[PDB]
């Protein structure tokens, strides 16, 4: 008798209700506010990811998300989760065994590793993979029931998010001015939307052992919206140097750009403070809320 974090009996029963027979080693992440994520071995000798919604309001997202992934599968030259099980109580897919492009121990505030700035294979393949994603036709997104934002709707969403933060929190005056100026700066904003991943950073990108992008995961924020949404974290991790390389190759690979794209991406990155604060507020988590309030009040 040894106490373990995972409830093997309950997990076995849950998986078996959906055609999966668990057998062998498993791993459990409950840091997620909305899902328990288990990597478990099944009787096919293979590891599967069990993505377990915690509550009814999370379960409600499974059906639309499943439609997105089904559409994306043939239209991307890289892997995405294959949700062979997709229901309100359980999503499950064969694990995409390639590593994420950032490795971190659960709970830790410091990664063990991030794919290096000087990895040209990563930089180049991320840029072409991103062009490929952003080339998925709008029609395919509509046919799959995706959330669609025109450029006007995209800008309105940012305005709404800023306004909600301004109502719920006390924000440094310079941040408020920055966001307002951005919202009013016509030349920053794109005149088109594309299919975006929506929560894209190195931790959601898979790479083969040569550091070539081979997949992307965690697609819950996917939608048709401002392309720069998917470039902010690249700027955050790889700096202006990395961003410059990305935009050159992205454009060469057929990605649509506009003159003030680099500027707009930096403003999108600054807007991450809004996204975080609203995440914190909606989470009800007090540690996240404390961090958000401290960030918002602080000068950038
Ligand atoms: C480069 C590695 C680092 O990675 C980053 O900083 C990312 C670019 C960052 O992301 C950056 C950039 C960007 C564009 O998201 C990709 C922006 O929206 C946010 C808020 O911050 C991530 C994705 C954030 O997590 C995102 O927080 C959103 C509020 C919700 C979103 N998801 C669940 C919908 C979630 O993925 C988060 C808020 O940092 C998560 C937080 C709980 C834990 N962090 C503090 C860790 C330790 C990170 O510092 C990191 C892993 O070491
Ligand atoms: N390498 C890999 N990690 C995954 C996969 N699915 C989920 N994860 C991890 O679990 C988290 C939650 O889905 C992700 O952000 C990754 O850390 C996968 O198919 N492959």
């Amino acid at each position: 008798t040894v106490v373990t974090t995972a409830d093997t009996s309950q997990l076995y029963a849950l998986a078996a209700r959906h055609g999966l027979k668990l057998h062998g080693p498993l791993t459990v992440n409950e840091l997620g506010l909305d899902y328990r994520i288990v990597i478990a071995t099944v009787d096919d000798g293979r590891r599967w990811v069990l993505r377990i919604p915690r509550r009814a309001e999370v379960s409600a997202k499974v059906e639309p998300e499943a439609r997105v992934l089904a559409m994306l599968k043939n239209r991307l030259p890289f892997a995405v989760p294959d949700w062979r099980v997709a229901n309100a109580e359980l999503v499950a897919y064969p694990m995409l065994e390639d590593s994420t492009a950032m490795v971190i121990q659960p709970g830790s505030s410091t990664p063990d590793w991030v794919v290096p700035q000087d990895s040209e294979v990563f930089a180049e393949s991320f840029a072409t993979a991103l062009a490929a994603l952003h080339a998925v036709p709008i029609s395919a997104a509509v046919d799959a029931g995706m959330l669609i934002r025109t450029p006007t709707q995209a800008r309105q969403k940012v305005a709404d998010d800023v306004d909600r933060v301004r109502r719920e929190f006390v924000v440094n005056d310079k941040r408020l001015h920055r966001w307002q100026r951005w919202l009013d700066d016509d030349s920053s904003w794109p005149d088109f939307s594309v299919v975006v991943h929506g929560d894209l950073y190195v931790g959601h990108v898979l790479i083969d052992n040569t550091e070539r992008v081979s997949g992307m995961i965690d697609w819950s924020e996917a939608r048709v919206d401002d392309p720069a949404i998917d470039m902010a974290a690249h700027l955050m991790v790889f700096g202006e140097e990395g961003l410059a390389k990305l935009l050159l190759t992205y454009e060469a690979a057929g990605g649509r750009v506009w003159p003030r794209l680099a500027h707009h991406i930096a403003e999108r990155l600054a807007f991450g403070a809004v996204t975080y604060a609203l995440f914190a507020l909606d989470s009800g988590n007090e540690e996240y809320l404390a961090a958000a309030k401290a960030q918002l009040a602080a000068a950038e």
